[PDB]
């Protein structure tokens, strides 16, 4: 949560590269979750920052912001159209993007089971229900969902987010919340950006 996103513009447009680089530092997130299950999301989702990336570097300009790459794409493609190329990759992008930031908004805000309050069963559900769960099948579902009731205590995962930097449970929430700012405006900007671009899919894997 180090690597701070830019602040949206005005115009709302995002530049791919430095939104590129900032996500690349995502990934480990989910090895704070301490269940293999988790390993093939990880690997998915870094899968789709190299693709986005291997589109953009043909010709940076060219593909200079997120909207870019959907209208550039779009002519490319045609009727293929938007289940393609780095388009495809951004629209599953998001999804683990929204999971990680609805993750950690929820624990910051103090959102909690008070029957459990050393728990994170109930913000990793919140997390999987808004981002992820209505595009996995059942069975996917089950060990996925399975994994996240065997969640770390959440004194365990705020020490695994912090690992490294001298920081107190206190200092990594306030970080925590500073990057949230800049982080949850970019994921929402490419939300509403596949609903205008009629570029998101809804189909289950």
């Amino acid at each position: 949560a180090e690597h701070l996103l830019k602040p949206l513009p005005a115009d709302k447009q995002i530049e791919t590269g430095p939104f590129l680089e900032a996500v690349s530092h995502l990934p480990p997130f989910f090895d704070c979750l301490g269940s293999p299950v988790f390993t093939p999301i990880k690997a998915d989702i870094s899968g789709n920052i190299t693709k986005i990336k291997a589109v953009y570097d043909t010709n940076p300009a060219k593909f200079r912001t997120l909207q870019n790459i959907l209208e550039v794409e779009k002519e490319m493609y045609g009727a293929e159209w938007p289940k393609v190329g780095a388009t495809l990759a951004l629209m599953w992008l998001k999804r683990g993007l929204r999971f990680i930031q609805v993750f950690l908004q929820s624990i910051c805000d103090g959102e909690r089971d008070e029957n459990h309050p050393n728990l994170i069963r109930v913000n990793a559900t919140k997390a999987y229900e808004m981002a992820l769960k209505k595009y996995h099948g059942w069975i996917v579902q089950k060990i996925f969902q399975a994994a996240l009731y065997a969640a770390p205590y959440k004194s365990d995962f705020l020490k695994a987010l912090s690992k490294g930097q001298n920081v107190t449970e206190e200092e990594c929430l306030e970080k925590i919340r500073l990057f949230l700012v800049n982080y949850t405006a970019t994921i929402d900007v490419i939300y509403e950006m596949y609903t205008q671009m009629n570029a998101e899919l809804n189909y289950k894997v």
